[PDB]
């Protein structure tokens, strides 16, 4: 059981070994398409590639490659698309993926600039009056509104398929204070953010899979997805004891490599699931407490 295991690991100071045990057991599958020379400029990082078997294919006859993975969680009945922060040449591909996969939400866990370097392209419009047109994929993207809180921002976007003139509302959930290779400032603020994504409908089965991304789409993105799936499994059984976080993480790593990039992100995922468990087990009041402790304004 996870809280007992948690302490045990803390008392023995063996998070580094626990986490490397996961690295050692993690699945290895080919990433042949990702490594084709014609795709070198579609990958942000050399060592982070989607497996062929789970990669998202773009619906274009030209080149269907995007660095993005479908993480399909069978028992939990939730899917996520994890992808890298779009590149200046893949912003069109990114929104084509959102359209074709029928996603409702995009979860962004990074800032455009971190540690003095550019982690992600400016792939959405920052001003209502300056909409973006992606000419390669024939899509139009308009900022409709923005709700800025102290550590995250929610944007309503309108995505238009210029070829058919259909339009969809996309919700952009932007966590702005989660450090590159780091952990959130508290269990509360992370959980407050995840539940605001949940409350929006964008994780719902009537929509396509939520699109989750950081710079590489494995570390912060993996933490977010792992905590959500753990909480959902606990919910379906009302049985915190039945949820094995390491096994859940190993199952996710069948669909994309490298999920959870540090031992402290693993430890933080335990923290988030344990705390989140209070809400799942019937204490509705904790949600409000997280909101207060998060200091969102």
């Amino acid at each position: 059981e996870m809280e007992k295991e948690f302490e045990q690991i803390d008392k023995s100071g063996s998070w580094a070994a626990i986490y490397q045990d996961i690295r050692h057991e993690a699945s290895d599958f080919p990433c042949r398409v990702a490594k084709l020379p014609k795709n070198k400029n579609r990958n942000r990082y050399r060592d982070v590639s989607p497996f062929d078997h789970s990669r998202i294919k773009l619906h274009q006859e030209d080149n269907d490659y995007i660095n993005a993975s479908l993480i399909k969680m069978e028992e939990a009945q939730r899917s996520y698309i994890l992808t890298q922060g779009p590149l200046p040449n893949t912003c069109g591909h990114f929104w084509e993926m959102v359209w074709e996969q029928k996603s409702r939400g995009v979860v962004m866990l990074n800032r455009v600039m971190e540690k003095g370097s550019l982690k992600c392209a400016q792939y959405w419009p920052q001003k209502e009056e300056k909409e973006m047109i992606f000419e390669d994929t024939n899509l139009k993207l308009t900022l409709i509104s923005e709700d800025i809180k102290s550590y995250y921002t929610v944007r309503q976007l309108e995505l238009e398929n210029l070829t058919t003139q259909e339009t969809r509302e996309i919700l952009h959930f932007h966590y702005t204070t989660w450090p590159d290779f780091g952990v959130p400032e508290s269990a509360a603020s992370f959980l407050n953010f995840l539940f605001k994504v949940r409350e929006s409908g964008s994780l719902s089965p009537e929509h396509g899979p939520v699109v989750v991304h950081c710079s590489a789409g494995i570390g912060r993105s993996g933490t977010f997805c792992l905590a959500d799936t753990c909480l959902l499994l606990m919910d379906k059984r009302k049985d915190p004891s039945s949820v094995d976080i390491k096994k859940v993480l190993l199952e996710m790593r069948k669909f994309r490599m490298g999920l959870i990039q540090t031992a402290d992100q693993l430890r933080f995922s335990y923290l988030a699931v344990i705390e989140g468990a209070k809400f799942i087990m019937g204490d509705s009041s904790v949600q409000d407490q997280w909101k207060e402790l998060s200091h969102e304004d």
